[PDB]
């Protein structure tokens, strides 16, 4: 409780300036110290489910050898907005591994939907999260309907704490086999969409992997990350936002500032 009270006031000021709600859970994997602010509230996942989607693909690849190399062909009707990689391979197809990398590193929507289909839809991804001990995560819909971010709607949400706990298990714990774990970390490390979020709070000499989400309404956006500071154990953290009005805009700077506060609360000199 000590570190959480250390940062309670600055978090309240930050979210009031933002005009919405900020949810943060950060875990120092060395000491076990944690920082929480609205950490048990539900926030829309938006694209952040795509990280867990790729982890679920990797988990299945442990039992289905050759799953990652399977070519997937798709039609033009699969190309929903923000499919920047898959639109370039419409005439050729892509492998499951390439779709997973595109989903993680470019937030590719068509790729995410194609991989969701392979796993049995939103319920199949939810089942995977249940299998690692996450009872909070729920995915209910596909891209782009899952972006609705309706106030009070539990569909397609999780909590910052559950996101951080599941991310820890998948990137640092035993939820994935060692080769699949490293592949998940490497995909997160290569993300291209989060330079202005948690990464903006992380010194250049620290390794970081992240997955972003941006719903586009209700001030709703997020990022989760694993951060490897030099000389100490890694930090896992999740930063989620929402706001009361549909037209409220999200703020990357607010996500970065919340990440800064979480790291400062943990005592990690950034
Ligand atoms: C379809 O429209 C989209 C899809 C994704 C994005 C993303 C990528 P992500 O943050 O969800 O991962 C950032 C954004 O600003 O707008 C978006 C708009």
């Amino acid at each position: 409780h000590m570190l959480t009270n250390l940062v309670a006031e600055p978090f309240a000021k930050l979210e009031q300036d933002f005009g919405g709600s900020i949810g943060v859970y950060a875990m120092d994997t060395g000491s076990g110290a944690t920082v929480s602010y609205r950490a048990e509230e539900r926030f829309p996942l938006c694209s952040s489910f795509k990280g867990f989607l790729a982890a679920a693909v990797l988990a299945r690849s442990q039992q289905q050898a050759g799953l990652l190399d399977t070519p997937i062909r798709y039609g033009k009707n699969a190309l929903v907005p923000w499919s920047p990689i898959s639109e370039k391979y419409l005439t050729t197809g892509m492998t499951v591994a390439e779709l997973s990398a595109a989903a993680v590193q470019y937030s590719d929507n068509a790729a995410a939907n194609l991989l969701l289909k392979e796993l049995g839809g939103p319920a199949g991804l939810t089942a995977f999260m249940r299998s690692i001990g996450d009872t909070t995560f729920r995915l209910d819909r596909w891209e782009l309907e899952l972006n609705s971010a309706i106030p009070g709607d539990a569909r397609d949400t999780s909590s910052p704490r559950a996101v951080t706990e599941s991310l820890q298990k998948l990137t640092l714990g035993s939820a994935l086999a060692a080769p699949q774990r490293q592949q998940f970390v490497d995909w997160l490390k290569g993300n291209t969409t989060g330079n202005h979020r948690i990464r903006a709070a992380v010194p250049a000499d620290w390794a970081v992997g992240d997955k972003t989400g941006t719903c586009g309404v209700y001030g709703t956006a997020n990022d989760y990350a694993v951060v490897w500071p030099t000389g100490r154990a890694p930090i896992v953290l999740a930063v989620y936002t929402r706001a009361p009005n549909k037209d409220d805009k999200h703020s990357e700077a607010v996500i970065a500032a919340a990440a800064r506060l979480a790291l400062e609360g943990l005592g990690v000199n950034g």
